[PDB]
């Protein structure tokens, strides 16, 4: 398969447990690889975060370390790219300039809602006449059970429906973020879902890519390796297609 993918940090050990889990693309939520390098056939994604990234050199370097361009990363959000949608259409040509496959800002909530960020953001780019080739999504459930594939599963459908534009997951795990601090899956719960949500999503015409996150354990403890080594959700993550 071309879809399973990866976001990575340079940890010690990135190269091996990239190459081990058989990722065919990783991203770093930078313009370049902060510092990892790649195994051979394992392609970086280019990401330009946020406002502070829209720059000539930024934009330049991007191009220079791949092919395909992520835009902004969770600007609905306070704590991340923190951007109206009026920001980010006015920044646009500066990421639609690079003639790269170019996708979607990634929204953390409500890429579906009827009037919300990506809506209106998918409104006005089809106003203005601009390109957005495809469409990144996060999705964390809170629900630890075997629905929970089935429960992503109708987001993403329900994205593609909306805006029939090709669908990249770039963030996905189990998490509980509706309280003061993170809620996670049991160890099993957890594989479980590894391979439930891979099979699905691999069976999706509409799902070009997805990313698990994320590979390590140093940035998040839902990571698939600790090191070198893969836990139980790595090893079902690197039995995926
Ligand atoms: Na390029």
């Amino acid at each position: 398969g071309t879809k399973k993918g990866v976001s990575a940090a340079a940890f010690s050990g990135v190269t091996a447990a990239l190459g081990d889990v058989g990722a065919r693309w990783f991203y770093t939520w930078a313009a370049d690889p902060q510092g990892i390098t790649a195994p051979a056939g394992t392609e970086f994604v280019p990401m330009i975060w946020g406002r502070d990234s829209v720059t000539a050199d930024q934009l330049q370097r991007a191009k220079a370390a791949g092919s395909t361009l992520l835009a902004f990363n969770e600007p609905d959000l306070a704590g991340q790219a923190n951007m109206s949608v009026e920001t980010a259409l006015d920044l646009w040509p500066q990421l639609q300039a690079t003639g790269m496959r170019l996708g979607a800002p990634a929204v953390a909530y409500g890429g579906d809602t009827p009037g919300g960020w990506l809506d209106r953001f998918m409104s006005g780019a089809a106003a203005r006449g601009y390109r957005v080739d495809f469409i990144p999504l996060h999705w964390y459930g809170g629900d630890f059970s075997a629905a929970a594939t089935g429960q992503l599963q109708s987001y993403l459908q329900a994205v593609y429906n909306r805006y029939h534009r090709p669908i990249w997951l770039t963030e996905y795990a189990l998490t509980d973020f509706s309280g003061s601090t993170p809620r996670y899956p049991s160890a099993a719960e957890q594989a479980d879902f590894v391979s439930r949500s891979t099979a699905m999503l691999n069976g999706l015409s509409f799902v070009e890519r997805y990313a698990w996150f994320s590979l390590s354990t140093s940035t998040t403890p839902t990571g698939l390796y600790t090191g070198t080594t893969p836990n139980s959700s790595g090893v079902a993550y690197r039995a995926a297609g």
